[PDB]
């Protein structure tokens, strides 16, 4: 599923991401835009053989099991395929664990490079939330 901007914002808010660990909703929408272009089915292979999955490009080296990242951890205790669902629940619950692990949203390179320090509230402007 390819989310609209406000649709995703509303879904993320309902799943408790607005101001989760201090990150306003606009930070999560901006990250999703640049990580996956709002497409729950996005995958991308990394150099080390791991793969990023779903709307927030969660990495199989640490967070989910895809059966082909040797020596990887499965810290969200889910198959990576669950992160590709049109229901964002699994991706959100796993992101909550990632953003709480100490490095905040700096775990998402696109957030660090394209969202951090910007006017992220623009990403939720005009949405009915
Ligand atoms: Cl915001
Ligand atoms: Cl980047
Ligand atoms: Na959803």
């Amino acid at each position: 599923k390819v989310f609209g901007r406000c649709e995703l914002a509303a879904a993320m808010k309902r799943h408790g991401l607005d101001n989760y660990r201090g990150y306003s909703l606009g930070n999560w929408v901006c990250a999703a835009k640049f990580e996956s272009n709002f497409n729950t089915q996005a995958t991308n292979r990394n150099t080390d053989g791991s793969t990023d999955y779903g709307i927030l490009q969660i990495n199989s080296r640490w967070w989910c099991n895809d059966g082909r990242t040797p020596g990887s951890r499965n810290l969200c205790n889910i198959p990576c395929s669950a992160l590709l669902s049109s229901d964002i629940t699994a991706s959100v619950n796993c992101a909550k664990k990632i953003v709480s692990d100490g490095n905040g949203m700096n775990a998402w390179v696109a957030w660090r490079n394209r969202c951090k320090g910007t006017d992220v509230q623009a990403w939720i402007r005009g949405c009915r939330l």
